[PDB]
């Protein structure tokens, strides 16, 4: 199925708390976890080639890869990693990130699509996991 659309943020679980794990320090964290860093997500995606735009109301970030090749993007508290996406299953992609620079938590993340069209996006940082889910507009 398809993953492209206009997403708005209807869930959020335990957001402060990956941000932590990652050592974001607290007043960085209360920025982003307050209302103006709500974000919404932008998906055009042909075949396994995928454009993600994750905005909020002061940043905006594109990331453009194709699934089973390697890609360049940021952890979730901004270090530069490799990433590749795999397809779990049909409605399921997995990404493996890799520190470019230094060591870390273990980061990743997985998108998937239900069949009321929801999509789920969570993200984990060692024994830490988040959980989007977002809907279309
Ligand atoms: C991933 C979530 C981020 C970056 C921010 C979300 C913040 C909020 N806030 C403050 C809020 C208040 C009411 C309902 C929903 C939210 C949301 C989780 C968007």
């Amino acid at each position: 199925p398809n993953f492209s659309g206009n997403w708005k943020i209807i869930r959020s679980e335990n957001f402060e708390e990956l941000l932590k794990v990652l050592g974001v320090n607290v007043m960085l964290r209360k920025i982003a976890v307050a209302a103006a860093s709500k974000p919404a997500v932008e998906i055009k995606q042909e075949g396994d080639t995928f454009y993600i735009k994750t905005s909020t109301t002061v940043r905006t970030t594109e990331i453009n890869f194709k699934v089973g090749e390697e890609f360049e993007e940021q952890t979730v508290d901004g270090r530069p990693c490799k990433s590749l996406v795999k397809w779990e299953s049909e409605n399921k992609m997995v990404c493996e990130q890799k520190l470019l620079k230094g060591e870390g938590p273990k980061t990743s993340w997985t998108l998937e699509l239900t069949n009321d069209g929801e999509l789920i996006d969570t993200m984990t940082a060692d024994d830490v996991v988040c959980t989007k889910v977002y809907v279309r507009e």
